[PDB]
């Protein structure tokens, strides 16, 4: 092992996000020491969800990402069985209480159009909202409803570009970009 990417991941993201990403990949049969770009991407996706949920009031979002698969489904079932929304086929990331809809947050190294289409084809569920960010400052949301005020989303974009810069400064961006 001994990747430059792994050491960069541990010093760039906070320990809790690193710990959560280690559990997730290990739960799905992968190891942060080999699939190190997936390690960087899992942390990134985790941090974005956290900043996103931090963008609302206080009780607006229920965080689904960053839970055990069984407990995340339990919370999803309780949300469906109390508000009345349909149960998604694939685990979402958040649930907007203000807007009464699940949210699937994506972070891609391609143009937001293609990644959105793949997840919109994977979901095929309508209902759940889709919101994609990219490492180049662009975003894409369902029905152009970007959910959060603009300010919050702007932060996420800045954070994503800083991650890209630190990766490129360490000459690890090109392998990270051409790996998704
Ligand atoms: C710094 C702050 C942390 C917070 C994220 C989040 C932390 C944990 C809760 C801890 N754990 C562990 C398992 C059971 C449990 O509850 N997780 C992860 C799953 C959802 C969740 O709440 N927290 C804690 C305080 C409120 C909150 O949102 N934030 C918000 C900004 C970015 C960030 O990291
Ligand atoms: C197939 O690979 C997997 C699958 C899982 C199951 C749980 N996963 C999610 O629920 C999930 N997964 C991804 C994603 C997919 C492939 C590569 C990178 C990511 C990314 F961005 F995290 F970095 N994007 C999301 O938005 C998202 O909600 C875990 C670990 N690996
Ligand atoms: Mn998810
Ligand atoms: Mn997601």
């Amino acid at each position: 092992r001994g990747s430059h990417m792994e050491d960069f991941v541990r010093q760039c993201f906070n320990p809790m996000i690193v710990e959560l990403a280690e559990k997730a990949m290990k739960e799905y049969g992968e190891d942060p020491k080999i699939e190190t770009n997936k390690f960087a991407a899992t942390c990134t996706h985790l941090e974005v969800c956290f900043m996103y949920s931090d963008g609302g009031s206080k009780h607006r979002f229920e965080i689904i990402e960053g839970r055990d698969r069984i407990m995340a489904w339990t919370v999803v079932n309780s949300i469906c069985n109390t508000t009345g929304v349909e149960k998604p086929k694939f685990l979402p990331d958040l649930y907007d209480y203000k807007e009464n809809r699940f949210i699937e947050i994506g972070v891609t190294r391609r143009e937001v159009h293609i990644y959105y289409l793949e997840k919109a084809n994977k979901i095929k569920s309508e209902k759940t909202h889709i919101h994609i960010f990219s490492f180049t400052g662009e975003e894409m949301a369902t029905k152009a409803d970007y959910t959060l005020d603009e300010e919050s989303r702007a932060r996420i974009k800045t954070r994503l570009f800083t991650i890209r810069q630190e990766m490129a400064s360490r000459s690890l961006w090109d392998s990270f970009r051409q790996s998704e």
